[PDB]
């Protein structure tokens, strides 16, 4: 619910992100996608 | 499309963000959503 919106659809943002990044062939957006991934993971782990 | 992909469906997770950062109550939301809204703004601005 709170995080459905807030992290579960960012884990299909990194991966279309992956997708993205071929069809525009730049390492900057593997470079966003990683930063993004941390902030991601925050949500996803969130202390534990 | 790669943009409707990185853009669009970003953009809504900075609204949701918001939506779920002042019941969250943690400024670590705001902050990481800062962060996102400009990894973001490069695929919307797309200068190099």
């Amino acid at each position: 619910d709170y995080l459905r919106e807030l992290l579960k659809l960012e884990l299909q943002l990194i991966k279309q992100y992956r997708e993205a990044l071929e069809y525009v062939k730049l390492p900057v957006l593997a470079k966003i996608l990683e930063d993004e991934e941390k902030h991601i993971e925050w949500l996803e782990t969130i202390l534990g």
